[PDB]
């Protein structure tokens, strides 16, 4: 019991883990959990060179289901909804094309089982959706799919939809969520092909239907000569974009193929899982917590943080990438607070528009950022007012205002706080703001170390019998390390752990397979002496292996990879001919070369 405000996590109640079997469609076709809406793993489902789809999206089910159930291969389709515009599929054995029949919703045709129901594209759901209709009642249809609902099925389908019948017309309506009604376009039948017998084994596919090995990934430094350029290209009204300009006063950017971007989504999301696992191990060990130099006095608190709050908004990986070898290696996870968010999720596209580089065939590397900040916030567990707290530093202010825009977009109320005078103590020692409201949610750039130092400093300046009264000005340590441990902090206190170089030998030991992990040890080893090592200490030592930074046009380049909530949501670059300090280094635009040009990340 004990915990007055609810613990929060991104594992929502109802939902089952990514990849757990939710249930089976008739014929023994399993539906896997995609964790939650709009989650994207970056990982392909391939058995025996048959590319089914992405782990686990809605089309992936459609396609898997069609093979097992009818012996027919659904062709490549970028957006679910485009399925309704298919005229033909293909035969698993002969490859001969095979005529689907398109049957529109809201006509005089009743729907029937073993059809692919297809929802349209909307301003509110841009790729649409595809399910299988497994049964058709008098007044409903049953649907089997992936990536719409996340529960353990209580039957052979995911859900039931209304089937309306008035004046001769049949209309499947999805009004389950009464404030997000959708009407499907219609459904594809496959007239002439019987279901495969139930408990028949799967057909083997003609090898000319094997997945074409994708192109090897590349990230390549390009030079462009803009024909059209815009004098003022940022929106000076928007406060975020203003503080940027007053901070920073034939061109260049990087081009990645779609495969490189997929490789980052997959490596990103997996590294995040790996760091989180590691972070649990540290949290449960007195020894490891002393190693990370967390003072013993803060263990109850950090441990509490870890139990109480399993949500978080941002963290940034630092990668190197080598074009010839294909290798992506991760140096570190700056999960407490990273610069570069506004640049990545806005300024670089804005810029690209200014030099006319947003042609049809490429996209802004951080297109997802905006939409995923909203989803982090919407699912963060924060409710009521959120205080965004920063220093007299513009870089932090535009970082903050950018997450406020996202916060305010999803129903949260926001208040930017520069330093600590917006706050006061009330009659009972609690921290409150200028309108008299008790603090409950705090997003901040202020670092936990800075707080821990201010706490130790504070400890004499007033003493140890001291108890806050309205007389006392609020300090950092009161705003982040006061007696109210149930304030949600964004980036929570446990985020110091995965940010700490001491986690690096632990993630190496737990998962040395991972193509992105670098060998790291607590002690020098003969093998590190051969490969080359860096001796990186902490807040004794850790030793990590070296990776070559390869140059293009003489520039070294480090890649930043954002986690926004649990989404890997984009990449940016900083480059330098000498040393990428990224306090003072030029940021570089990353563009992805790809309705024939749209992706799966949008689902
Ligand atoms: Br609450
Ligand atoms: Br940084
Ligand atoms: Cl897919
Ligand atoms: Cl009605
Ligand atoms: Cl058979
Ligand atoms: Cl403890
Ligand atoms: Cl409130």
């Amino acid at each position: 019991s004990s915990l007055q405000r609810a613990s929060v996590s991104f594992n929502k109640p109802g939902h089952i883990p990514f990849g757990a079997v939710q249930g089976y469609a008739p014929g023994g076709v399993p539906a896997y959990s995609n964790k939650h809406d709009h989650y994207f793993s970056g990982e392909r489902n391939i058995e025996d060179n048959i590319f089914f789809g992405f782990k686990y999206q809605c089309v992936e089910f459609a396609r898997r289901w069609l093979l097992v159930r009818k012996g027919l291969l659904l062709p490549d389709v970028n957006w679910a909804c485009h399925i309704f515009q298919l005229k033909e599929v293909r035969d698993a054995a002969t490859t001969e094309s095979f005529a689907v029949l398109q049957v529109r919703n809201g006509t005089t045709t009743k729907p029937e089982a073993d059809a692919l129901l297809v929802y349209p594209s909307t301003d509110a759901n841009p790729v649409g959706h595809v399910g299988t209709i497994t049964e058709v009642g008098d007044d409903y249809v049953c649907v089997a799919d992936q990536n719409y609902r996340f529960h353990k099925w209580e039957s052979s389908c995911a859900y039931k939809l209304k089937l309306d019948h008035r004046d001769g017309i049949w209309t499947i309506i999805d009004d389950i969520d009464a404030d997000e009604i959708e009407i499907p376009l219609g459904w594809l039948t496959f007239p002439g092909r019987a279901n495969r017998p139930e408990g028949a084994p799967p057909v083997a596919l003609h090898p000319s239907l094997h997945f074409k090995e994708p192109p090897k990934p590349y990230l390549l430094r390009r030079n462009f000569l803009p024909t059209e350029s815009k004098a003022n290209w940022l929106d000076m009204n928007n406060p975020a974009e203003r503080l940027f300009v007053e901070e920073f006063g034939v061109v260049s950017y990087y081009e990645s193929n779609h495969e490189f971007h997929l490789r980052c989504v997959a490596y990103g999301t997996q590294l995040h899982a790996i760091f989180m696992e590691a972070t649990a191990q540290v949290i449960e060990s007195d020894e490891k917590l002393r190693l990370f130099a967390i003072p013993e006095e803060f263990w109850p608190r950090i441990r509490h943080s870890w139990k109480y709050q399993q949500t978080y908004i941002s963290g940034r990986f630092d990668f190197a990438f080598n074009n010839e070898t294909g290798e992506v290696k991760c140096f570190e996870y700056n999960a407490d607070s990273a610069s570069t968010l506004l640049e990545c999720g806005l300024i670089q596209q804005k810029w690209a528009e200014s030099v006319g580089l947003d042609k049809q065939d490429t996209r802004g590397s951080g297109f997802a950022v905006e939409r995923n900040l909203k989803m982090a916030w919407a699912n963060s567990g924060a409710t009521g007012r959120v205080h965004f707290c920063v220093d007299e530093e513009r870089e932090e202010q535009y970082t903050a205002l950018y997450c406020m825009q996202a916060a305010e977009a999803v129903g949260l109320e926001g208040k930017l706080c520069i330093l600590f005078d917006e706050f006061r103590f009330d009659d009972n020692g609690h921290v409150v703001d200028s309108d008299g409201v008790r603090v409950r949610n705090v997003w901040k750039t202020w670092m936990w170390e800075s707080a821990i130092t201010d706490y130790y400093a504070a400890r004499e300046e007033r003493g140890e019998n001291w108890k806050p009264s309205p007389k006392d000005k609020v300090r950092l340590c009161d705003l982040l390390l006061g007696d109210d441990w149930e304030i949600l902090y964004f980036e929570p206190m446990w985020k110091v752990i995965p940010s700490n170089k001491a986690i690096l030998p632990m993630i190496y030991h737990n998962h040395p397979e991972h193509p992105a992990i670098l060998k790291a040890e607590y002690e020098l080893t003969d093998e590190l002496r051969k490969h080359g090592y860096a001796k990186k200490p902490i807040v004794n030592m850790i030793y990590q292996q070296l990776f070559e930074l390869k140059k293009q046009d003489d520039y070294y380049a480090i890649i930043g990879g954002w986690m926004i909530g649990d989404a890997f949501s984009g990449t940016g670059i900083r480059e330098d001919k000498s040393v990428i300090t990224g306090v003072d280094s030029p940021f570089a635009a990353v563009r992805i070369k790809t309705d024939i040009d749209k992706m799966a990340e949008d689902e």
